[PDB]
């Protein structure tokens, strides 16, 4: 029992991990079989990020620009290419250490596991989800771009994300592995409306099961709702309006703990209705959305 | 900007993770040179795990009889010993993975990652700290023994905990590296009292200068306080007293923010007496104690 924010171990993610430095910039790049993955805001200088002209600014750069570290070891490059906001930065040495790995394009309300880097090197892991509005609420300092967000299926690392940017907010933005930015952001140091965020309503639901599953149980009441009458309440409360697809998703949560998705909304609706009342669900005193109902019952069964 | 629960990067660990099984029981084992260290509750089954004789249960025990594997790979046990509440296996193999490492007492109050662990496979990593009753508050499930709590300063791992028990109350007990146990609990399946839970003063103080750092400030009020005043509130609260060597811990947040620890401390007074009032405070809406003062300047300046 428990239940805590967890990452995915970041081993084999580590291991891909690498410096890139081009002119005076220095980030983090991701190194699987020959080829090294960075944003391409790696080629700017101070001047040019307030509105840069990335196809101009590559055509100054040589492969030979491009200085690529792994821990104490150099990396040769051979080639070099913009794909939408990353540079694919050929190498002539695989990585020894490439795990199993695919890119994916995560959907908003999806978690993932974040390996914040600086200089090429791991400083910590921890997991968030991406919000509605595709930003992601991270920790992150000048220097943690490259550092890449993840899940883990077994052996396999499914690569989802690639931090590229902080907005005046304090929010974080960036891209997939194919250099398309999740949102409407732009690789450029200028006013970016980050877009009305709401609450994933589906992962609130998944986080009251484990708290069920887990002891917590003041919260349940003796209540039932509809989609229609509770979406009323999402709606009033900035939470996503949830569908049968949601419903389906809490499916195994809901034969778990015996206890139908539509009553476990009529506790969420009172619970926003009516607040805490000053008391916590699983050691939080708001109700936690970063929990999807799959982290929810690997947590729960203990998946490796 | 932003703050996480931020747990080390797991790689260093996750090499040295391995399935120990004897008779019927299977749980972790940590590989460090050419010892397996795991709980010695391994030599158990459910008829005598209500009050075990150790050392009887392992006098029926050889060499051959601990199954060790390390991923797909068995090792050969050359020796066994019992040291407090743990097993150390000595294997004719040092593990190549085997990182820079010590084995260290964590005081309480003090935080730690932990690397989940079932059948000697990484399922996820938290960050946590060892409560003022020496128990933590983890998530854990039936073969997470054995899972290992540590910090990262630099190449070295400081292995600070092994996973042992779960308490009724749900939370976790377990050992330090030479198995002696955090708190007065004992390897035996009985009720156990975890004792007087307080919470972590200079911790919440440390958070609370994080918050200021990254730009949630509406706490900070035009008060001031003394040690003793606010002492007496910390009693009321069930707050660890706060001493003149936690002030002079959180003296660089002090520093960095230039808010005096008492004019912080009269903070969360007015905090602790009258409530968040429906806000919150780095995405909480509870006082936070997981974060040392140490953690903080650890993930506001990016150390990796
Ligand atoms: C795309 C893009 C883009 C545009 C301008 C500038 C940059 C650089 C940039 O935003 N880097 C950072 C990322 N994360 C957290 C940070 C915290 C403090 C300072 C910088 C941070 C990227
Ligand atoms: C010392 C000791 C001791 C005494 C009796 C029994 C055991 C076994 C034991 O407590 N293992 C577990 C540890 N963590 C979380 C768990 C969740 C569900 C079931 C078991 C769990 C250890």
């Amino acid at each position: 029992s428990g239940f805590r924010k967890m990452a995915f171990p970041s081993g084999k993610v580590e291991g891909c991990m690498v410096q890139v430095t081009c002119g005076t910039t220095t980030l983090n790049g991701l190194w699987l079989d020959d080829v090294v993955y960075c944003p391409r805001h790696v080629i700017c200088t101070s001047e040019d990020m307030l509105n840069p002209n990335y196809e101009d600014l590559l055509i100054r750069k040589s492969n030979h620009n491009f200085l690529v570290q792994a821990g104490n070891v150099q990396l040769r490059v051979i080639g070099h290419s913009m794909q939408n906001c990353v540079l694919k930065l050929k190498v002539d040495t695989a990585n020894p250490k490439t795990p199993k790995y695919k890119f994916v394009r995560i959907q908003p309300g999806q978690t993932f596991s974040v390996l914040a880097c600086y200089n090429g090197s791991p400083s910590g892991v921890y997991q968030c989800a991406m919000r509605p509005n595709f930003t992601i609420k991270g920790s992150f300092l000048n220097g943690s771009c490259g550092s890449v967000g993840f899940n883990i299926d077994y052996d396999c690392v499914s690569f989802c994300y690639m931090h590229h940017m902080e907005l005046p907010t304090g929010v974080h933005a960036g891209t997939d592995l194919e250099g398309n930015f999740y949102g409407p952001f732009v690789d450029r140091q200028t006013a970016q409306a980050a877009g009305t965020d709401t609450t994933i309503t589906v992962n609130v639901l998944a986080w009251l099961y484990a708290a069920v599953i887990n002891g917590d149980r003041w919260f349940l009441n003796r209540f039932t709702t509809t989609l229609n009458d509770f979406n009323l309440v999402a709606m009033k409360y900035n939470y996503e309006p949830l569908t049968q697809d949601h419903v389906d998703i809490l499916g195994p949560l809901s034969a778990q703990t015996g206890i139908a998705v539509l009553d476990m909304c009529a506790s969420l609706k009172e619970l926003l209705q009516n607040g805490m009342n000053g008391r916590t669900i699983l050691g939080s005193a708001l109700l936690e959305d970063e929990f999807t109902p799959f982290d929810v019952v690997r947590q729960c069964s203990g998946v490796t």
